[PDB]
């Protein structure tokens, strides 16, 4: 019989708690050097042209096509027209000084000679409201396709892919394995075995049919020690996600024209780490018999994980005194039996007389908790649930004034109204995105003189109707922004140097 059991594989079919299952198929898919895509798509290139997304002389999207020059988000433009003869920047959107919407300027730029042809810094704010809109369009694919999606963030996501899984095992009677065999005809026995109802939910799954073994895995089965494709159902649920993500992929580059790269596994962090695994455009898969080829193949380490890539990380070193290179391994076969077995480790090393509770990032009172982390997490099994990312707590819109670009009331409050534009572009955003209102009830006006003093104004605005936190928004602002105007009437004050919109007390309804 199967190493699993029909509770496990039922399990999949449950939104908030598939990503428990030892059969669980997450997916994490990337939009690659995505600001980069979007300016091609928009301007008509294609894949193969050279193209950068380009900020004043910096450069902050490096197409794949441009890399291949040796050019980087390190690069000057200028260096990299020299590493690449037909490069293409592109500049980003950007909001003049006085005006409440952003704009492109093609054929502009620090690069190009035509001194009538430039796009000053001086009265000019970058907006990326082209890349969330484009982002948002994808994010609707993938919700499309699947019940379960979490946007980490404008440019990449997870997918809980259980319940077309399950549904595809079960009840797909169309899917092809073969010219001559069909999926219904290779699960014919789990399909009635199922619907029998026959069964104890911790019984052991039958073992899989020698037929579906002749189901495909799309995209790169990661496997260095050459095992065998399919030996149970985790491998069945896994190649059949392994078909719906090209699929959805699919989707986004015929829709949208863009490319992705994907990861598949059991587990969030892996299937993120497998997909930056082939950068460009590609899909990786983890089978769950090999995560450990995977996790040891000399790429990861401890800090490679999601929450330990910081401070925690750092210490956790120090505290199991882990090795620079293979510290996953180490942690493996140093407490290879049982999580207990690092509690205690971790319990001794708390009530140590050099422990700093104080300034540690170790709670010393869930010391279960984080050794069952790390026990499993350098197992690959770590499973977390596509949680959907914090309310906003605050959101900034400055500028580093250069020059005399704000020499009065009447410059700072031209600067306001791009500032009250941005902040109410990515509020809409933030709406639809996951669809609810969000009303901000605070504002601060922050900014520093010619002679660098600093002075702050917070206080609370009004709605008077439905999204209307442009027009309020830019009038509290305008009345603190005059009013520090007085505030330093008799001293060095206009040449600003900074000017800043912050909002935040958010009631989201």
């Amino acid at each position: 019989m199967s190493k699993f059991t029909w509770k496990e594989l039922i399990q999949l079919g449950s939104p908030s708690k598939a990503y428990e299952s030892s059969l669980a198929c997450i997916a994490h898919i990337d939009m690659n050097a995505f600001f980069a895509q979007v300016e091609q798509m928009r301007c008509g290139l294609s894949k193969e042209d050279p193209v950068v997304c380009v900020q004043w002389n910096s450069i902050i999207a490096v197409s794949y096509a441009a890399r291949k020059y040796g050019i980087s988000r390190m690069d000057t433009i200028q260096e990299a027209l020299k590493k690449c003869s037909n490069l293409i920047p592109i500049h980003t959107a950007v909001f003049k000084k006085g005006e409440d919407f952003w704009q492109y300027h093609d054929g502009c730029g620090s690069w190009v000679q035509d001194p009538a042809k430039q796009i000053s810094v001086e009265d000019h704010k970058v907006s990326l409201e082209p890349y969330r809109r484009e982002s948002r369009k994808a994010l609707k694919i993938f919700k499309s396709a699947c019940d379960l999606v979490e946007r980490a963030s404008i440019d990449e996501v997870f997918l809980d892919l259980g319940r077309i899984c399950f549904n595809m095992l079960m009840f797909d009677n169309e899917y092809e394995l073969t010219g001559d065999l069909k999926l219904k005809d290779a699960l014919s026995n789990i399909r009635e075995a199922f619907i029998g109802g026959n069964y104890d939910i911790n019984s052991h799954l039958p073992l899989i049919p020698e037929k579906i073994k002749s189901l495909k895995f799309e995209g790169d089965v990661f496997n260095p020690e050459g095992r065998d494709l399919i030996t149970d159902w985790d491998d069945v649920i896994l190649a059949l996600g392994s078909q719906v993500c090209k699929g959805i992929r699919d989707s986004i580059k015929d829709i949208l024209g863009y490319t992705t790269s994907c990861g598949l596994s059991s587990t969030k962090n892996v299937c993120k780490l497998a997909s930056n695994y082939k950068k460009p455009d590609a899909q990786t898969i983890v089978k769950n018999d090999c995560l450990l080829d995977f996790l040891d193949c000399g790429k990861f380490e401890i800090t490679s994980f999601w929450t330990l890539g910081g401070v925690l990380g750092k210490e956790l070193i120090d505290v199991l005194d882990l090795p620079h290179e293979n510290s996953i391994k180490h942690i493996r076969e140093t407490w290879p039996d049982n999580a207990g077995q690092l509690k205690e480790f971790l319990d001794a090393k708390v009530k140590q007389s050099d422990y700093d509770r104080s300034t540690s990032n170790i709670d010393p009172l869930k010391t279960a908790d984080l050794a069952e982390k790390l026990f499993k997490l350098s197992r690959g099994r770590y499973g977390l649930p596509l949680s959907s990312r914090p309310v906003v707590k605050s959101m900034m819109s400055n500028k580093n004034l250069r020059g005399k670009s704000c020499n009065s009331i009447v410059d700072c409050i031209s600067w306001l109204e791009v500032f009250c534009a941005e902040l109410t572009s990515r509020i809409q955003d933030l709406e639809q995105e996951y669809n609810k209102i969000v009303i901000p009830r605070t504002v601060s006006i922050s900014l520093k003189t010619k002679s660098y003093e600093v002075y702050r104004k917070s206080g609370p605005v009004a709605y008077k109707g439905i999204n209307f936190q442009s027009h309020e928004l830019l009038k509290v602002g305008i009345k603190f922004v005059t009013d520090l105007d007085i505030k330093g009437k008799n001293k060095s004050y206009y040449p600003l140097t900074k000017l800043s919109m912050t909002i935040t007390n958010f009631d989201i309804i």
